[PDB]
């Protein structure tokens, strides 16, 4: 056995970035001692994740191996740390090196590089993996310091040139015995292999198996194109994310705070948008702290930014409008506003976040914040779906792509923050990142591709880990895909598309909690209920909604009523078949008014079919009443659309076989009474200004 | 001016007929002077109504002139008394007979009887009437003297002959001064002038007009085959009927009585007998003066009148029965009840009543006996129709015709006594005159006729009026034409033809008292009325009638009920489509239970449809109860059909959004109640026995 204190990893790392710090830490989980060289001085090996280079790796190594020229009893693995994660002990990686009877044992890939014309050289190997890979190697000090003293070249010369030619000679193979993991037994180059990985889960670590010689690697080398799928698998391996510890890394559970630059971007036509700005002003952070930016680019919205302005200028330290008629495109004006952060040093934090971003956790900013990341952003999720403001995966041409864990994720049976390849909608970024590491403007813009792809791909060019927490609750994502915008108030045809935030601004706030029950619907009259339906802000839209169509009826229109023997029971009304809202009245019958009469009727069930819907008009100038009638209806839905006194003065209804009266309606709520048979019912006359009322005639 | 006290009507009548009476009465009526020859000896004449005679007569004046032979200061009138009214006054008389300026004038007729072939003898009158009628003359007692004097012939030798010869000698013509009366002046003959005469009514008596020549006569003589036209102006003139003073000679405004032969006939399968032989026990009349016969000749009524004779037998003091074993024609039968009081001294009175005859009176017996008429028929009228149980006037064959006045009498427009020629149904006859007058026991039978037309006919032949009293309301007339008696209860399906008889028999007591209100209907839960509908013997013979069928329903019977989201509640239960009873049960809706439902619930119209109508069966062995659930329907119809306690143990209904439980159903009393929504109702579960109700789903 030989003694894990004589084990030595050296590694090679000009800078302290998030794969060298994530090397690190599975490096200390193990308690393997390793040793780094460069960590001050700049890069001369060239572009190693272009072409060939990593010369000056061997030039340091050199120096430090003559040290250890004669320690026999030293053994020595130099692996790199960028694009390495440690998933062994020493312990069962010193037994496996002794079981290769090698003295120094290289990695083994699939591919001959650089030059591919040497492959013939290279001894005949039954089903694994045939050439060398300089990215990682364990030998004895001295087998090694044999080796790397023969190095006499530039620092932009190739090192796994160098380290193939010495394993070549088929004399210096045999003299110091030097061989190749070709079963990946120490060694996993992801590179040519990427099928051959998979996941192995413990109680709390984990690793990753070789299912093609079934074999549990020690070291994760993400050589070549396949730093991404290192990233996937270093969010698990070795303590990352466990099933009974679950994340390793976050926060997990949670004097002035640093200063923040939000900006808001609004480059589409988006539902909801004063509600979200209405939002801005309850965001959980001192507002003296934050610096508004929000760039807008539709006329449709100038009226609604212009509504929220005063608050906004008057509650954050600084705001700034960029409207729509500089003519910005949505690259140029994200390069903008993250600009405005980089060339002030008071900016600590950069907050963007998208006009489809709905942060229901008041607490989002903070929350991540506190995560210290480089670029961290918050997980949120199209309703009910799979969509998300993230990517698990790219595909070959880097475009989206679903990674083996995207729906875990997305469903939150794992929960955590990952590195994930692509973010949008709402993220953090370092101030000091965007200076240091960043520099450039051309972030979003400078190629022709998606504005949002490039920002990406800006970050993973420089090494910077693209942070995805689904820890916490945050929010969701609004659907913008076909928004009418032809409307007086569009946002009342948003039942289908956004209907949690059509609930949360047209039902009534108190709407859920009479459908529970608890002393709120109320019984005035014997078989007539009353119960909150609409929201201040539904009627109000509604009405005017209305108006702006302005054909009312008159003279010889029929309303499906029966008075005596005739259904000649007119109204001064506009059906909702007539402005194109009878499909979205329906749903809400469907929704939210057939639970509430199948709990108020014990053994009634409906599917809220109603041919007859539309908005009555009682005014002393034209119907001021309506004369004793039944309804040609199951039961009937009475809605109330403004208030009495301010609005109107005047009756409601009355029901004449029970002689009660309903003298006082209530602008949200809904009368819920039978119509045939039972309830003759009489409409009270209008003495003042105006009187709307929405009804629908349900299950005829 | 004549003296009137000059004035003497002289007349032949060997018998108090009703037509002489008639006679006298409109004689004593203008305080005419009347002479009548003949009323002790027998009639040798002939028979004047078939052939030629009546030379009697001129040999009793001839004998009664001898006196007169030299009275010029005397007026005499000869007139028939069984075929002649008197319609103005002896002062009117005598100024016509004076401005005639002859001294015998004779009435004028439109044929030369008997005699044709003299027709040319006689002078020519340019438009009136040409012949000669010796049925009635007025002339000075002398010149009469001269003309009856030349009488020395045969007493059954012609007088119209005899008075035509003189009359036809132009010297004797001359002589004396003989004139017809042309125009219808004074005498007014009725044969070959009926479209001539009309009625001209007054305030206080009645004449007649003819329109031919503008006239008002004096003396109506119903010459020929016009005696039944002269009964018709009888009823009339002179004071017969006034529209002032009404009828003249009926009672118009009402210690042993008579002793009654009352005769039911039973000659048709006629519904509701059991309601008439309890009607004979009703009858006001002493029944130990009241002796019963009954022919029965329908096997189908032996139970009927089985199940009444113990008490018809216990009540009347004697009664006799003829079934349908003695194989009697209605002829036969008819003849053998007459001869049966004809034969028995101690019977004063004859009422025979047919089956179909519904007397709602009970003192019809005794209004017919105070008339004091020889046969005498109070009026029934099939309701709300014009047939009726007699006829109004004859055609030329002796079959129906239509009178005058014959809807003004059904209608009760003009009340009284009429003598009309055809009477049937029911009819009181005295004694005396079936003794006395009619004689022989072939009344009925004897001809190839109608045994009713041939009893008319009869008595028609020997001068007896038939009466006719609507002076009040006696009756109505069943409807026996398609009486379908192949059911185990007939009377059920009399619903259309006799819906009168039909509401008294199953039709509750107090429903009608109920519909006009007054605290008879109940509500013993929030929308669920209470009311009497149908009385014991409807309930008792529906049930019988449903287990008669037998086949009720047993697994995969579907009824449309609705609970939770499936129509899957089921009854055992036959629907009255299955026993060819739905047509008679939905007209019970229209009639009886629609007008409730519109009094109970104000502003609803119905027309009573309902496609789901059947009768449920409760048992502890199938289906006892009944889940929750809805109807499908308006409103429902729930009839109980036997008692609690003494048929079934166990619950009714229960109304469960209200806790309202019907725990005591009533049997003949309905429940009406809304079937969608609001009335979510369970059928409690029958402990003991069997539990039947009738059920409607109206308005689905
Ligand atoms: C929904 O219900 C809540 C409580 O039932 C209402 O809150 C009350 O509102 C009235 C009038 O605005 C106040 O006087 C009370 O003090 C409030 N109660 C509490 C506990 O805050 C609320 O107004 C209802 N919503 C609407 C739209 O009427
Ligand atoms: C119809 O209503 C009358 C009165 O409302 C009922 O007559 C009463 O019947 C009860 C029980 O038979 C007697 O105790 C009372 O004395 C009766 N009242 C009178 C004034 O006679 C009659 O029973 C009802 N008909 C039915 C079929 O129930
Ligand atoms: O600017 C640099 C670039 C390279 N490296 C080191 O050189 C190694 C080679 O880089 P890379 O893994 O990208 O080469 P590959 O494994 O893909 O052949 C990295 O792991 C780093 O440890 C470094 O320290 N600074
Ligand atoms: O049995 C009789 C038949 C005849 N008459 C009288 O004779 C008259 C002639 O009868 P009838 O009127 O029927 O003869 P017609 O007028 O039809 O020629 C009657 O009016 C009676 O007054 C009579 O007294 N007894
Ligand atoms: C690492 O060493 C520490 C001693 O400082 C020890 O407590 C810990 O258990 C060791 N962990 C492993 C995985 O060897
Ligand atoms: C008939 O005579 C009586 C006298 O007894 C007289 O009272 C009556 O008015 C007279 N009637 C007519 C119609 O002449
Ligand atoms: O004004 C009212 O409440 C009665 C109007 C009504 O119910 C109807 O539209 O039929
Ligand atoms: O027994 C009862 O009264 C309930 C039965 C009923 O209403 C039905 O037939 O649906
Ligand atoms: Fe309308
Ligand atoms: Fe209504
Ligand atoms: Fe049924
Ligand atoms: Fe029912
Ligand atoms: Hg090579
Ligand atoms: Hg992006
Ligand atoms: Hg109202
Ligand atoms: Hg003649
Ligand atoms: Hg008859
Ligand atoms: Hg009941
Ligand atoms: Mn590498
Ligand atoms: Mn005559």
């Amino acid at each position: 056995p030989v003694n894990p204190e004589k084990l030595l990893v050296i590694t090679v790392a000009t800078a302290e970035t998030e794969g060298y710090l994530r090397f690190l830490r599975s490096a200390e989980f193990f308690n393997y001692t390793v040793r780094t060289l460069g960590l001050g001085e700049e890069w001369r090996g060239g572009d190693v994740a272009r072409t060939v280079g990593g010369g000056q790796k061997v030039r340091w190594l050199k120096k430090e191996m003559e040290k250890y020229a004669d320690r026999e009893d030293m053994i020595i693995m130099f692996v790199d740390s960028y694009d390495v994660i440690l998933a062994g002990s020493p312990t069962e990686l010193l037994k496996k090196f002794v079981q290769s009877g090698s003295r120094l044992l290289f990695s083994a890939e699939s591919f001959c590089w650089p030059e591919w014309g040497l492959a013939e050289q290279y001894p005949e190997v039954g089903t694994g993996k045939r050439f060398l890979n300089s990215g990682g190697f364990i030998g004895f000090a001295t087998t090694i310091h044999q080796i790397v003293r023969q190095w006499k070249y530039k620092d932009d010369d190739d090192d796994q040139l160098f380290y193939t030619r010495l394993y070549l000679d088929p004399g210096l193979r045999e003299k110091l015995s030097l061989n190749l993991d070709h079963k990946s037994r120490i060694f996993q180059n992801l590179n040519g292999a990427l099928d051959e990985v998979v996941l192995k889960f413990d109680r709390n670590r984990v690793r990753i198996r070789n299912v093609a010689y079934d074999t549990l690697p020690i070291v994760v080398h993400g050589n070549g194109p396949t730093k991404l799928q290192l990233n996937y698998l270093g969010n698990y391996v070795p303590n990352g994310w466990t099933p009974e510890g679950g994340c390793g890394f976050c926060n997990q559970d949670r004097q002035p705070p640093p200063r923040v630059f939000l900006a808001v971007f609004v480059e589409q036509p988006t539902p909801f948008l004063p509600r979200f700005l209405q939002r801005l002003l309850l965001l959980d952070y001192p507002p003296d702290r934050v610096t508004l930016f929000l760039h807008n680019n539709e006329v449709f919205h100038e009226p609604h930014i212009a509504d929220s302005w005063p608050q906004l200028q008057d509650h954050f330290s600084a705001v700034k409008l960029v409207g729509p008629e500089e003519a910005l495109s949505p690259g140029e004006a994200r390069d903008m506003a993250m600009d405005l952060c980089r060339q002030d040093p008071e900016c600590e934090f950069y907050f963007s976040l998208d006009a489809d971003a709905v942060l229901t956790n008041l607490q989002t900013l903070r929350i991540l914040i506190e995560e210290n990341r480089k670029v961290i952003a918050p997980m949120l999720s199209r309703h009910g779906k799979l969509w998300s403001n993230f990517w698990g995966a790219l595909s070959p041409d880097e475009y989206y792509a679903r990674s083996e864990d995207y729906v875990e994720l997305v469903q939150r049976k794992r929960v955590g923050v990952w590195n994930v390849p692509y973010i949008s909608q709402a993220y953090v970024i370092r101030g000091d990142t965007l200076r240091m590491e960043l520099p450039q403007r051309d972030v979003f813009s400078g190629s022709d591709t998606d504005p949002d792809m490039a920002f990406c791909k800006s970050f993973r060019d420089k090494g910077i880990f693209l942070h995805l927490s689904n820890q916490h609750e945050f929010g969701r994502l609004l659907a913008t895909s076909r928004y009418d915008t032809e409307h007086l108030h569009p946002d009342l045809w948003q039942i289908f598309d956004n209907p949690v935030d059509w609930k949360e601004q047209y039902i009534h706030e108190n709407y859920s909690r009479a459908l529970e029950g608890e002393g709120i619907v109320e019984q005035p009259c014997p078989d007539v209920y009353w119960f909150p339906l609409l929201s201040e802000q539904m009627c109000d839209e509604l009405v005017a909604e209305m108006e702006h169509y302005g054909q009312w009826s008159g003279g010889r229109h029929e309303d499906s009523r029966l008075a005596g023997g005739y259904e000649n029971v007119p109204t001064v009304d506009i059906h909702m078949k007539q402005v194109g809202y009878e499909d979205q009245w329906l749903q809400l019958l469907r929704t939210y008014v057939g639970p509430m009469t199948e709990s108020l009727f014990p053994g009634y069930h409906t599917k809220a079919r109603a041919v007859m819907n539309f908005v009555v008009r009682y005014r002393p100038d034209e119907q001021p009443s309506l004369r004793p009638h039944h309804d040609s209806s199951t039961f009937t839905l009475n809605v109330a659309l403004n208030h009495k006194g301010l609005d109107y003065e005047g009756g409601g209804c009355r029901f004449l076989r029970y002689d009660c009266v309903i003298s006082s309606p209530r602008k949200g709520w809904a009368l819920l009474h039978p119509g045939r048979l039972t309830h003759y019912h009489e409409g009270l006359p209008t003495t003042w200004g105006t009187r709307y009322i929405m009804v629908s005639f349900v299950d005829p």
